[PDB]
């Protein structure tokens, strides 16, 4: 139908706006520590910590997907990066505090495409 096609236009141009706040946001983990899902090889009981890993890699795939229906759910999806870091390591690590000032710097960016998003529909 046409209105299928519409709101297909509509999810791509999502898309394109995410796939941009995700760049974005990527660049301020120059340390890529949130780039890949943390290895089970490297943290074999990260699961018992951490039942919803999050990773930016993950993200991109959902993305390329077309997977998030709203900036809501990719904001979900952000946070867990953050918060599932925050838990898992210390307040004294340099992972910790790179979550930090991730989270700080990233709100800038998600501000504005919230409204981004309210205006372009
Ligand atoms: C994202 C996150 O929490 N981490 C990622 C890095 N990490 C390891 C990497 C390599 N070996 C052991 C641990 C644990 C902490």
């Amino acid at each position: 139908s046409m209105e299928q096609v519409a709101m297909e236009l509509r999810l791509t141009e999502l898309t394109r706006l995410l796939r941009s706040v995700l760049d974005q946001l990527q660049d301020k983990d120059p340390a890529r520590i949130f780039a890949q899902p943390v290895s089970l090889k490297e943290v074999p009981d990260y699961l018992d910590h951490i039942k919803h890993p999050m990773d930016f890699a993950t993200m991109r795939k959902r993305l390329e997907a077309q997977g998030y229906k709203n900036l809501h759910e990719f904001e979900e999806d952000f946070d867990l990066i953050i918060d599932n870091c925050m838990k898992y390591n210390a307040r004294d690590t340099v992972f910790y505090r790179a979550a930090v000032r991730l989270r700080d710097q990233g709100g800038v960016v998600l501000r504005q495409a919230r409204r981004e998003v309210d205006s372009i529909g």
